[PDB]
């Protein structure tokens, strides 16, 4: 199972750094993930780090984005977003590039299968990630079944492609599952609580997928506060 393959351990979390916090040594040879604990793009990299067993290797540097140290855009990462990864004398951004990079260049269990047909489907699903987010996050003011429905339907139908297991690529938990879960997690809570919309209604495979991803310790360790998420999304979109 995916849980058996998981190399994560329970982890103590340091408080996020505010505007006055000292800057961690830059390019001292220690690998660092600049992040924010509630950011779903960063959560992608967080889960990947955990699953591959890279927690000691990859130090977390969590920031309060609403009140972040100026040294971050000035001295670490000019695009001024999280996540970014400090490794091999550079700072690399883009959550999808980062989970791919952990998988191609770091130790730990595989998060991409070898099967060529699965590799191709993975690329299609990676490509669809911003269209998925684009569709649902712009649907809050309209008829949800018309506006957000087709995007969840796309995930439901994608899950019918490989019949050897409940994940997007079938049998094995992968980078694809990791790419989607932080957004499905938050969307599920927000839509149900605020709009009375159950994304799992009529989407059997999607429901199985959420349940199965949720058995994985690497993921559970990274989950955000439901109540805080709702207040945040009401303020952001309503
Ligand atoms: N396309 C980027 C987006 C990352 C991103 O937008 N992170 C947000 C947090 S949800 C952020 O750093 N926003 C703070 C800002 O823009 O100042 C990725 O996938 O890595
Ligand atoms: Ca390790
Ligand atoms: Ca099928
Ligand atoms: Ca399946």
């Amino acid at each position: 199972t995916a849980s058996a393959l998981d190399k994560s351990v329970p982890e103590k979390l340091a408080p996020p750094l505010d505007a006055t916090a000292e800057q961690p040594p830059l390019f001292d040879g220690t690998t660092k993930l600049y992040t924010c604990y509630t950011c779903p793009f960063a959560q992608r990299v967080w889960i990947t780090r955990n699953f591959k067993g890279l927690q000691d290797e990859i130090k977390l540097v969590p920031l309060i984005l609403q009140n972040r140290p100026a040294w971050y855009p000035e001295k670490v990462y000019p695009p001024n977003k999280v996540p970014s990864l400090e490794h091999n004398g550079k700072i690399t951004g883009e959550s999808l590039d980062l989970i791919k990079y952990l998988e191609s260049n770091f130790e730990g269990p595989s998060l991409l299968p070898k099967d060529p047909a699965k590799k191709e489907f993975a690329e299609e699903l990676f490509s669809y990630t911003d269209k998925f987010n684009g569709t649902v996050y712009t649907a809050f003011k309209g008829d949800l079944a018309k506006e957000a429905g087709p995007a969840f339907d796309h995930l439901e139908n994608a899950l019918h492609k490989f019949d050897d297991g409940p994940f997007f690529l079938g049998k094995e938990f992968s980078l694809v599952d990791i790419a989607y879960i932080p957004f499905v997690e938050r969307l599920n809570i927000f839509l149900l609580e605020v709009f009375k919309y159950d994304i799992t209604a009529g989407r059997q495979k999607l429901a199985a997928w959420i349940e199965e991803v949720n058995k994985i310790e690497a993921y559970k360790q990274t989950k955000t506060d439901p109540k805080e998420l709702v207040e945040f999304y009401k303020k952001r979109f309503l």
